[PDB]
């Protein structure tokens, strides 16, 4: 049998009992990276649970950064939203549609939580621009290299003209405008980025020596972002083209793995809460039917020799779940979020053990530290099949998954 604990206050950030969460201190001990999952995007109970566990990890375990599925320039605008107590400091002016929908309630809660608690937290973007629009990365790169390697400002500029066509506000719309370029131009862009990355890597010893050592670090981060953005656009154009080779979806997660890895050693004092989907936080291959859909970011991260990565998945016992529907014409993001039947709970489901251990009407929290018949877990409206004792450290379960209010 397992270690479980009913947590009644879990869905109430304001009125929280931290003793309910003492179950988590064994695995939060000597961890520097902990992922707060979500069985599906856009779920209100999952934002509530995320805020409560954020407040727990912060106030009892000194976590000082939050990782988001947004590019690092998106994240720096969110940190402007956070610290600004100025007039009309609304989130709609420091976020984009998809960021707003994925993270809105959490971000509003966090802004008001740090203004009411004096604590300060470091927002970090661990993802590509979640719009897959490379313009910001390209423009900031051009501004850095004009100082540290002006001789290849032309190429950068031409690159941004070559990619100016990629202005979507979602992954799918920029994907569609990427499939609209003829392939000679796609290849021109990809090869030009690889050439840039190699010149910069090779000149590093002298480019570090101009202005500040950190401008080269930022230029390399921007180039990494762009390279993986273009390769995600390609991989996705082939997903809706039937040329999608098994496993390609691992690429974006690998980027995020790298981004987390490279940052945590660089600032060895950072304890980072990660807000990312269950499939990204997972530590084993993501498989819905036995195929290898992706190596998740967390599998890479579990290979960190320091063994200080923990993954806490979030799931629910509800009958419905918000689900993304493609396409949704006219919708700002090229998809819509519709209430759809969750995947059925079966005898090999984590959720069926949750029913048979905690009940159906109080949120639950358990360790995976025990052999178990549970092979499966809800993800979006489908399910993943995996060893759940090695895919996640913990499992938070809530009775139901309702659409978070502010997504539209």
């Amino acid at each position: 049998k397992m270690t479980w604990r009913t947590t009644r206050t879990l869905l109430q950030p304001q009125k929280l009992d931290f003793n309910e969460f003492e179950i988590l201190t064994p695995l939060v001990e000597g961890a520097r990276i902990v992922g707060l999952g979500e069985g599906a995007h856009f779920v209100a109970e999952f934002s509530l649970a995320r805020a409560s566990l954020i407040r727990y990890l912060v106030e009892r375990h000194d976590f000082n950064a939050i990782g988001l599925e947004c590019g690092a320039i998106q994240a720096s605008r969110l940190s402007e939203y956070l610290n600004s107590t100025a007039g009309a400091h609304e989130l709609e002016r420091f976020s984009d549609p998809l960021t707003f929908s994925l993270y809105g309630s959490v971000l509003i809660w966090i802004k008001s939580y740090l203004r009411e608690s004096g604590r300060k937290l470091q927002l970090v973007g661990i993802d590509l621009p979640n719009t897959l629009n490379p313009r910001d990365d390209l423009a900031q790169l051009a501004e850095i290299i004009k100082v540290i390697d002006h001789l290849i400002k032309p190429h950068v500029d031409e690159l941004t003209h070559l990619l100016a066509s990629i202005d979507g506000q979602s992954a799918v719309i920029s994907s569609a405008k990427w499939g609209e370029m003829e392939t000679a131009q796609q290849e021109k862009a990809i090869s030009g980025v690889t050439r840039l990355k190699l010149r910069l890597a090779s000149l590093a010893p002298v480019l570090k020596k101009h202005v500040n050592s950190d401008l080269f670090r930022k230029a390399s981060d921007r180039i990494e972002s762009i390279e993986y953005t273009l390769e995600t656009l390609r991989i996705m154009r082939t997903f809706f083209d039937g040329t999608s080779l098994e496993g390609d979806t691992s690429v974006r997660d690998s980027y995020m793995a790298g981004v987390v890895d490279r940052m945590v050693r660089a600032n060895p004092d950072v304890k980072i809460i990660l807000l990312a989907h269950n499939n990204n936080l997972q530590k084993t291959p993501v498989s819905f039917s036995g195929e290898l859909t992706a190596v998740p970011m967390g599998q890479h991260l579990a290979e960190r020799e320091e063994e200080d990565y923990r993954a806490i998945a979030f799931t629910h016992l509800g009958s419905t779940v918000p689900e993304m529907q493609f396409p949704s014409p006219g919708s700002p993001l090229g998809f819509s979020v519709v209430t759809t039947p969750a995947d059925a709970i079966r005898e090999d489901s984590m959720e069926q053990y949750i029913i048979d251990a905690c009940g159906t009407e109080d949120s639950c929290l358990t360790l995976t530290d025990a052999p178990m018949k549970a092979k499966r877990m809800r993800s979006q409206s489908a399910s993943v099949e995996t060893n759940l004792s090695e895919a996640f450290d913990a499992i938070v379960c809530v009775p139901s998954a309702g659409k978070d209010g502010l997504v539209d």
